[PDB]
């Protein structure tokens, strides 16, 4: 009976690599691209996995992604789409009040099988919005409000401030059951502040994205990944979940935001010229193109004398196709991914994660282009 | 549905404190007294613990105590005492090997209620032995294995030798259901030894011992908390109970002991002076004593023109009362213990520290001092 | 106009010593001897240092001192010596719910100036009492409330249980006016599940005090600065304040415990043995006594077939004399030790400390020999 | 009032991110693209950040921006220019000192709105001029100092010689009212033998320009943010301010060369191919240029048998447009970036850098890629 007395089942496993806390107590500024996830034991198949997530404290979706509120991003086809494909959309805000209600009102109103579709309580998609910080945004809620609107991201580079934190009271106050997502936050501090506030999700990343120019012209930020684990370690406390925004290139990025803590991610550059997202392609040196530009950038601010500080860059993306096609490629992804580390779910990763038993490694930049591909003369990468 | 979702209850938990593998990564030669285990959380009661214990692959106690074999305390008496309460009595070999056959024919043949009463598959109390690793100690093995024994420890400071890998693999052959106990060992690299022979546990300590001067004569042996720690950790990838051997003063020194990762203490002085420990009682200066002394003292060594190199003193010990009494009291304490610490059993005391839950903390000197009885005038310390 | 520009006043400050969370961080068990407080810059005189001092969320006190719940140290007329200095007495539980009672109303209905004079919103003075985690204890709160009691402390030496947890909900249900001292704890995760339960204060020490032997009977403890630092931070991001409580044996320990975070200071022997303390006072061998034990004494829980585990000592403490005469002394102290550090208030000594402007520093051995007195044939102590 | 009287207001704060001091004490050379700048609270608007710096001991400006002299970058137009936004302009010694002494005055004399204008004591633009420390130099600081100038610069790559440091006396005793800047240094050392001989600042940095190769030719320099940390630390013990000069490539350059404790940013590359500077445009692949060259390179050093060692190298930078339009951008932009970080000017965000109120993160490779443009296929960066 030693065999079970000892140390109750229970048994001797080597000791072998970094905890994440360890991973992120080094001081680093790592992100995505600089650690790896240490395989585990596999019990289970694919198939199995559960990817059922928390959107905020009291909206659960069947899938992890969420689509960004940009302009070149996320209207109601946007929305609809990802809302059937098991996650949600946030319409963005760089238009009417009366337009963006409208883009509302269709996804509220929609209706070949879409088992993960989320639905309200009513049996109706969910459809998030974006509002700003700023006295008219108020009456652009009063109307998102009447639209039946879901939940409401508050949407600004640097959310720890007077004017989101008034604009939280303000909300919560005048519409209990309305959920509020606050941010964009990258430290415990700013976090603090907006969880006492009374928001109901988190917003991560400053300056990460792909069309951003925060960090060079401002030089406030912080690397993705620490600002993910160190959020999401805070708010955990008081069972705050957090969306990691900006980027996200790829399953792999996906994935191991999701392990270090986040419970949705959220995607610009990765969902842009799919064919849901709003513009036209067009063609240059024979690739069809998609226009993707940043918030902060001048012609997004020039939509409705004085310097105007770019915060963001306009560009073009490469075609991808539908969402329809491209979603269910990220979810199987994402659950072989679990399967190589031994998880059942994306909560049992999170487990695994902050009990110690899931481990990390760094990566010098010999393992980075070891990891990549190499040594060959011409090659095709097709993912799916 | 986040508050489930985020980290699957597994709730937040501040880190406080040091687990046992940082405790010891220190390289500090700690022992018992240099260090507490912090409190956890109290569920339970503390007549609920369960002290279940491996003594070795295969034999099972109902509590963790076991007497040491020497010849001050161990004979037919106190091996039927501890059977009584629970554990189990080594019966010293500084005799005659036909005396010690008798005397494990008297605890085998033996027979006011012992529910925790030590039994064999024959409804008889278990019996250990101790021998040497001389030649004359295979005809002394015969004898004993005759009268029954059910278990016997080479009796060594230094187990890590020719001799004992020798007799241990000459008992494994004449006798397979004879359980082996080997040691005396203090480090992984003789328990590896130990344990590629075959033995079906391991006895732990060098130079701790309340009469022992090892340490000071040889310059060789080891901090005993940092000797069972280290032990322990190694053997149990193979399934090896360790028994903690020396050094024990006081109930704390138990469970600290247990906690490290060690099945079984074993205990000298602390049943010396006991009714059941063999000699008789004398007086001196009107306390009532008796006779404590090592078995490498030259008193012990001239029992049967050359230098003879004591490892051990010779002394004497304030009378204690009974077995039936002092074993209760250790129980108990045992149980508070675990209770405090928030354990519901010893199995699950040891897989908290192994799987880092349990916590720890180091004590200066001052500590110790603040610790122990301090700023009174006078004082009276009754234990129970 | 670079003097103020370049920093904005804010002078520069050669960096030396140790912040509180660097002394703490380097895992040795420290405790009150084994470090100082490093001076300071001093603007003002001692006379003007400000006490005032919060003893629960509600409940604040001119002076940080309270008396232990004991039944060596506080029933009615300590209780009333210490609040009419600005204190507070706790009146101990080893009697009769109906004495207990008693006790409380002869200090609510109590009426040579007595500026410091604690007081409720009646202009009476306060009173605490002491509780157990047992059943009965719901009648004995009764009639303490209806005695009209102003705060009760939960008594235990390890308050992180499920029965603790239970009480104090109940009363918080029961009794929504009175404030709860939950304890004692000493670690960051026994004091989350006592806050959120709903405690005013927590009570900290475990094994630190004159009379206490838990740390070496069940191997459970902390030394008590680490202690006190550790649930003081913990405690202050929700704005509970600590009593620290064990192993006070002068100023300078009170002033240390105040520096690391705790509001108010408990004490026990320092106490014990003046007029004010319950028990007769006797002579041995010409010196004045009088009797202080623990409560886990075995005279203490005998005082109402089964093994009961002492955690106590019984013993005698020299005489003292009026609380009216060494109360004041403690309070000049206190003061002078702040105007040393430079702080005019005991808020701004821990502002100070938890900002790191306050600095600290180690002690070995020979700096603690070096710190007492030293090279003289003999001496006189004498202290005011 | 406990929520008061535990910290004295002085909330908890989470600790995230290293202290200024902490991220510079780990020896590695950083530079400006290696780390971040944590965000904090925003209480206020971009407009109301104060941008007032100190150049001098004495002489304060309204922006921290100043031209290098370099005789591609600052003669009188440039100066013009710059003291007309608030700033100010040391002119080139790389000419005869007549013509640097017309240059002079051409400033002191002359005369949209501004606002924002420098003026001296007699509202008249105020202006700098470089020297260098040979015999010759003496003559040219008497021409300078009968033109009305305001600040000189002593011009070397190693300002810490006897050669420095007696001209610096020569001129502090000849001119008691003239304002002398040092340099160029890039450590404490040498900074304290030039505060000893009493400048008025220093000019720190050692081949971080775009045009120097001192680094590679000479072996001899130091990376510029570390540069920029060390000396200021030091020069502020004396009330000294620090310009920090070379490498500055862009806005969060700037911020972040402030923030490390530099009052003033010197700046070479991004001023040249401005309208106000000297030099013609000329047309290369149809991109507009101008030239842009060291003061080391040897075509400056053929300006007036020996072997010359070059330290500049000579080029050509895209034009930039006007002075009156590229420095409101700058201030917009450093304006943004003291919001972002949460200070309503920069003495205040040295304050808080000082004080450890200012947190830092560095950033690995892969952050830097993730911290700049990716994912495209194309794209425009419009700043402004
Ligand atoms: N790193 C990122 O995540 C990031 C970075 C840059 C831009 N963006 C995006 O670009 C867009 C612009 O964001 P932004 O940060 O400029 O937010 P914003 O447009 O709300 O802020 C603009 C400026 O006005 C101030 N302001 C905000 N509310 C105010 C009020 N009520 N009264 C007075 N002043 C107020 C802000 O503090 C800020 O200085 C957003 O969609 C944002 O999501 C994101
Ligand atoms: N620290 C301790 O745990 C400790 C220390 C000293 C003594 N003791 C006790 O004192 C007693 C003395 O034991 P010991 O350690 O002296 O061992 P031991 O009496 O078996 O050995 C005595 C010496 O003889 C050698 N020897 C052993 N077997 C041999 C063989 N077959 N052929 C040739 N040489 C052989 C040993 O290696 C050793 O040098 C034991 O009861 C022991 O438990 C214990
Ligand atoms: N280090 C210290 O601070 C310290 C140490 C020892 C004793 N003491 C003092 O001595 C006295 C003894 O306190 P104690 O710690 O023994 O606690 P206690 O007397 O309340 O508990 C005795 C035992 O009964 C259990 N128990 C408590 N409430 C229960 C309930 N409702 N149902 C079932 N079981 C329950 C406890 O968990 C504990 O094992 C107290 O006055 C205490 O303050 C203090
Ligand atoms: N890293 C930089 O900041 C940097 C680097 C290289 C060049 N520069 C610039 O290029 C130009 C060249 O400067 P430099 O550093 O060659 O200094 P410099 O021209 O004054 O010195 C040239 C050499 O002559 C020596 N010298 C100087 N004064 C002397 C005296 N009175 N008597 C005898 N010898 C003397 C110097 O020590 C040096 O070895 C300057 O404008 C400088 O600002 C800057
Ligand atoms: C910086 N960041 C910006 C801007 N507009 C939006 N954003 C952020 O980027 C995210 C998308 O990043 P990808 O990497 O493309 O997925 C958005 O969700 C938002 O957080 C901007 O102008 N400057
Ligand atoms: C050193 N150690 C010795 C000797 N004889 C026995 N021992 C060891 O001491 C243990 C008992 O220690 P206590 O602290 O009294 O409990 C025994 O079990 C054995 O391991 C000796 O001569 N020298
Ligand atoms: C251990 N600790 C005990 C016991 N009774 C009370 N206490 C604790 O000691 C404190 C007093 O300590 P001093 O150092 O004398 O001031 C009490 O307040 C309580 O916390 C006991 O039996 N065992
Ligand atoms: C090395 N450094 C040189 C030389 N001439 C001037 N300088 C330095 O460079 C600064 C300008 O740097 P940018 O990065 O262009 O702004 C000047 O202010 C001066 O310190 C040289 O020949 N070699």
């Amino acid at each position: 009976m030693a065999d079970y007395l000892i140390s109750g089942g229970t048994s001797y496993v080597p000791d072998d690599g970094l905890t994440a806390q360890q991973l992120f107590n080094c001081g680093d500024g790592l992100t995505y691209n600089d650690f790896l996830i240490l395989p585990g034991y596999i019990d289970f198949t694919a198939d199995q996995v559960d990817l059922t997530s928390a959107l905020t404290k009291k909206i659960t979706l069947k899938t992890p992604l969420v689509s960004s509120p940009m302009d070149t991003v996320t209207e109601a086809g946007m929305a609809i789409a990802m809302a059937l494909t098991g996650g949600i959309g946030f319409i963005h805000h760089n238009c009417t009040p009366e337009f963006q209600a409208n883009e509302v009102r269709k996804v509220k109103k929609y209706e070949r099988d879409y088992p993960l579709a989320s639905k309200d309580a009513k049996k109706q998609l969910p459809c998030g919005a974006a509002i700003g910080t700023h006295e008219d945004d108020k009456y652009r809620l009063d109307l998102l409000a009447q639209a039946g609107v879901d939940v409401v991201v508050l949407d600004s580079s640097q959310g720890n401030s007077i004017f989101q934190i008034n604009m939280i009271k303000y909300i919560k106050d005048k519409y209990p059951n309305l959920q509020v997502i606050g941010g964009n936050v990258v430290t415990a501090a700013q976090a603090k502040n907006l969880i006492d506030a009374g928001v109901d999700a988190l917003r991560v990343g400053m300056g990460s994205g792909s069309i951003c120019i925060t960090q060079e012209v401002l030089a406030c930020g912080r690397p993705q990944a620490t600002a993910v684990y160190k959020v999401s370690e805070y708010a955990r406390r008081f069972g705050v979940p957090v969306i990691a925004d900006g980027g996200i290139q790829n399953v792999g990025h996906i994935a191991k935001a999701l392990a270090l803590g986040a419970s949705t991610v959220m995607m610009g550059s990765l969902l842009a010229a799919t064919t849901e997202a709003p513009g036209e392609y067009f063609f240059s040196d024979g690739i069809r193109l998609k226009k993707y530009r940043g918030m902060g950038s001048l012609d997004a601010m020039d939509k409705h004398d004085k310097i105007k500080v770019a915060q963001g860059v306009s560009g073009a993306v490469q075609d991808k196709g539908s969402i329809h096609k491209f979603v269910p490629y990220l979810i199987a992804g994402i659950q072989h991914s679990c399967q190589d580390i031994g998880a059942k779910s994306l909560t049992q990763v999170r487990a695994m994660m902050y009990s110690g038993e899931l481990k990390f490694e760094k990566r010098t930049s010999s393992a980075q282009v070891e990891g990549g591909v190499h040594s060959l003369h011409s090659y095709e990468k097709r993912l799916f």
